[PDB]
């Protein structure tokens, strides 16, 4: 009965954090179980830090974003926010809020201030690991890339159409990139921009759900609304896997966690369900294929 109102993983994705009408729960993402669960009205977007006790949400209601504490359980601060989130990032320094037209950069701990005037971008970004990555808000082709230290950084000219979305590895040396056609994945270096690879999705365009980088940055997960699952070799040209995924009607958006390097879990927001899949590999043939072992209510 209760419909996820939200819902993302963590820095490494371990855990699965969600949000509903009457409360927020998080679970472990491998073996699935839940960790904990608070009653909370109002909760809108939530987002987790690593594996700790941290926890920030935003008020739909009042327009404020909270610091949650998991074991105090109570709040640590509130900060006001002027627009619409779209997307919200926590490190152990920073807190990287995308809201309306804007990204700012608060500081995490006392006094939660503001650390740099805020950035105008073009409706995409990311932050992982203390860097930045954003859109330009005229040139939606081009992507900034900074390290916080905010300061300046590299421009890349990603693609011709504006780009989609953004993902760094886990590292963070690395950038995946797409468009509106979805049809060429490109990865750049974060430290110079430079391009390392260009793969192709497919000849036909569509818009591209979502993007993982595998554990150790060789693989790259990729999931069309065509509801394709694609695995690409880095290997640090086409994807080595493919598997029509199971959806229903009602599903339109997911999300791709590695629970270790040949392991995926593809989250269903709608269905409330978690597909886990295992990525094979024969020598003899030198050939990968991916297999659903497990689907699994939430719940």
């Amino acid at each position: 009965s209760n419909p996820i109102v939200d819902y993302e993983f963590n820095q490494d994705q371990s855990c699965l954090i969600v949000s509903t009408p009457k409360s927020f729960d998080i679970y472990n993402v491998h073996p699935l179980k839940r960790i904990m669960s608070q009653e909370m009205p109002d909760a809108g977007t939530i987002r987790m830090l690593h594996r700790t006790n941290y926890i920030a949400f935003v008020s739909t209601k009042k327009e404020l974003l909270h610091i949650w504490d998991d074991v105090k359980k109570q709040d640590i601060t509130r900060v006001k926010l002027d627009a619409a989130v779209k997307d919200l990032f926590l490190s152990r320094e920073f807190i990287v809020v995308s809201q309306g037209d804007v990204i700012s950069i608060f500081k995490f701990g006392n006094p939660w201030n503001k650390i740099t005037e805020d950035i105008k971008f073009g409706g995409v970004c990311e932050f992982a690991n203390g860097l930045l990555v954003y859109s330009n808000e005229f040139n939606l082709g081009q992507i900034h890339v900074t390290r916080l230290q905010v300061g300046k950084g590299v421009l890349v000219k990603a693609h011709a159409n504006p780009v989609k979305m953004v993902r760094l590895n886990r590292k963070g040396d690395m950038v995946a990139t797409c468009s509106q056609d979805g049809t060429l994945i490109r990865v750049f270096q974060t430290d110079n921009g430079v391009l390392v690879r260009e793969f192709r999705r497919g000849l036909d365009r569509t818009s591209i759900i979502d993007m993982r980088w595998s554990p150790d940055g060789s693989k790259l997960a990729v999931v069309s609304d065509k509801w394709t699952l694609h695995v690409f070799e880095v290997f640090n040209e086409w994807s080595i896997c493919n598997f029509k995924l199971k959806v229903s009607k009602g599903s339109n958006d997911c999300k791709i966690a590695w629970i270790s390097d040949t392991g995926l879990v593809i989250v269903w927001p709608n269905r409330r369900l978690a597909d886990t899949f295992k990525l094979n590999y024969n020598d003899d043939e030198h050939v990968w294929w991916l297999q659903l072992n497990q689907r699994n209510e939430i719940p």
